[PDB]
């Protein structure tokens, strides 16, 4: 028992634990960007402004200008774990050690949980225009002049009250992925051990908690779709179809070839139909075993 | 960045803010108060009850012990605390936590004041070194010198047929004890507990700011101070002043009692100024009593 054990134990923790953390199968990087924050809040500016190029010259020719701002309001996450009640002076470190590379891996995934929450939650969160994500009345563009005129169509699709299960087509080719994932710091490594502590003198159990910022918000609108009628092979090309034809102002094409699909459990029985065979679903009858192949998470 | 040189920096500015809050903080307690310091858990008062005077000397000298038994005010102490989340001091949120500080300096100030006031609210139901409470009906008074034979009916709490009002006080601090003792163990201090390796990092996130004080309060003598809660006319003045200036001593020796000070609830305060504070009353004529006391509002007393 003296310092330098202590500094060689610190050092074996920071290693097992910067071992995690790094190899972690993400999959909100997939729809959420890292973007690195200074502040407890940050504003944005234009929400349905697509970076495109005009023909004229200058470097001022054209473009849309930011509209009210949306905040993120960052949260706080934390994890912990430790028992050393008779790990330490007793040769049982050997476990309790190696053990906790998992808890690393599962607390890294935790923004995949969060953009999850965001994702069931998007009917009940307020959106900068003022109505609900997905209502029937976004804003569309026919000319490039202040708020000349908002147009709109019932963008998504529900029938009415038809029994089904939510499963969302998402797009990820674009960098502007259509959540947000906004971090303050990144996680922290603590370490309550001091010889003879005054609150640590309770046996060993030497707490090894962590402490993380971070937050999650929404991006573009259309770039995601949802989708709660019967999964169909007709119903599949219609929103493909729906979502592909989609076109910015002036009527320029996007070129929007969506990516991911995220589909429940209970459905998992037809979303393996439309993606694993080739014989008679998407194949023989509207062949469409090529994109949007299912994920099939289970978070929500 | 964090970095010791900055938490030197918030303690030393916490502490010039406390300190700069508690020095200006208002005292009223001292009006109708006194201080007497102590290095001790406890202190005995038995020389409260007869008053000393001078003899005929007939050929002894009358000297008085007192009781082996003693008020006893077992002194206690006070605390308050206050977090800052440490969420916002990365965030340079500095403009916050300077006034809050001073907040907390001017209530550990006024805190005496409000503990007094609180004592003496509760003085028809807290026990003097006699046996009755500071305000009661039958307060017992001897007819010989020693303190001893049948006593007689004497009361200092005035109350009317029906439909009692707010309670008024009036009380005297010209003599050397005023009607309350208010005791100072130790003086109020500060503990400034910020760092990065303490309790609350864990349990939640934030700093201790915390004072600690050891003080108390108790009664004197009950010969001053009175209490009514009649309505403060100017007949109900005149029959508590002439009762309290006409008091008699064990033996039946003259007090001189002269009233100095009223004590009245904010909700009195006109009744107060009408009774005491205007030369001329609302008929016209000018007042019997006008600069006879000292009006003392206060907001303790609701």
């Amino acid at each position: 028992i003296t310092p330098a054990l202590i500094s060689a134990l610190k050092t074996s923790f920071q290693k097992h634990f910067q071992d995690a953390l790094a190899t972690a199968p993400s999959t909100y990087l997939q729809v959420a960007t890292v973007i690195p924050s200074t502040t407890a809040s940050n504003t944005y500016g234009w929400l349905g402004q697509f970076p495109k190029l005009r023909e004229w010259i200058g470097q001022r020719v054209i473009k849309d200008m930011a509209a009210q701002g949306y905040q993120i309001t960052n949260k706080l996450f934390e994890s912990t774990v430790g028992v050393k009640r008779t790990d330490i002076e007793d040769d049982n470190l050997g476990v309790y050690g190696p053990l906790m590379q998992e808890m690393g891996r599962a607390a890294g995934a935790h923004p995949d949980e969060l953009v999850f929450a965001l994702l069931k939650a998007g009917n009940a969160n307020l959106c900068y225009d003022g109505q609900n994500f997905f209502d029937t009345d976004h804003p569309v563009y026919p000319n490039v002049d202040g708020t000349g005129t908002a147009t709109t169509v019932s963008n998504l699709f529900a029938p009415a009250a038809d029994p089904g299960a939510a499963w969302y087509l998402l797009d990820t080719s674009r960098s502007l992925k259509p959540l947000i994932y906004q971090e303050r710091m990144k996680p922290s490594f603590t370490s309550m051990t001091k010889e003879d502590d005054e609150q640590v003198f309770m046996a060993d159990e030497y707490r090894y908690g962590v402490r993380s910022r971070c937050n999650v918000g929404f991006g573009f609108w259309q770039l995601a779709a949802m989708s709660t009628e019967e999964l169909n092979q007709v119903n599949f090309e219609k929103v493909y179809d729906a979502m592909r034809n989609q076109k910015a102002d002036g009527g320029r094409p996007l070129d929007i070839r969506p990516n991911l699909l995220v589909v429940p459990t209970t459905l998992r029985s037809k979303a393996k139909e439309v993606v694993g065979v080739q014989r008679l679903a998407n194949g023989a009858d509207n062949p469409n075993f090529e994109l949007v192949q299912v994920l099939d998470t289970a978070w929500l």
